[PDB]
């Protein structure tokens, strides 16, 4: 009976999700049929990101916005997300989410006990392999390979 609502933007033909607190932010406005929001209210670093829930765009240009529910039991739902890697080996200051149906892709490989996900099967275009042994996501065929990692996130906002 219940879903959590994670608003998700385009990036570059990926749908990933904003975060909890965006997406909570968002989630209050459409409840209260507004149509201008800006992220920063939630996000101060989100500058001069305007979204419109009318056209369901973001301006910050081109941009697409939607809202997804997704369940209880998925990692937007649990309180947790799994995210890659963003510029050295052992650097951990820019990290990012994969899409929200990847991150429950991956963490469902996880759960099971699979020692590797290759991306480019279950969806995609996403040439990517997830080695769960020692965390990283390789680009095809033969890297970079990227750390990745679980952790745990506030709820999205639940819904009726």
């Amino acid at each position: 009976a219940h879903a959590v609502s994670v608003w998700e933007f385009e990036s570059r033909g990926k749908w990933l999700p904003y975060s909890p607190a965006v997406s909570q932010h968002l989630e209050r406005a459409h409840a209260k049929k507004l149509t201008r929001v800006m992220l920063s209210d939630a996000d101060p670093s989100l500058e001069q990101y305007y979204v419109n829930v009318r056209t369901m765009t973001q301006e910050s240009l081109t941009i697409g916005v939607r809202r997804m529910f997704y369940a209880p039991s998925s990692p937007a739902g649990k309180g947790t997300k799994w995210e890659w890697s963003g510029g050295s080996a052992d650097s951990n200051n820019d990290w990012r989410p994969y899409n929200m149906h990847v991150q429950s892709i991956i963490e469902d490989a996880w759960a099971r006990g699979e020692q590797t996900l290759d991306l480019s099967n279950t969806h995609i275009g996403l040439p990517y392999t997830i080695n769960f042994s020692n965390l990283t996501q390789l680009r095809q065929p033969s890297g970079p390979m990227r750390s990745i990692r679980r952790t745990q996130q506030a709820p999205y906002p639940l819904v009726k």
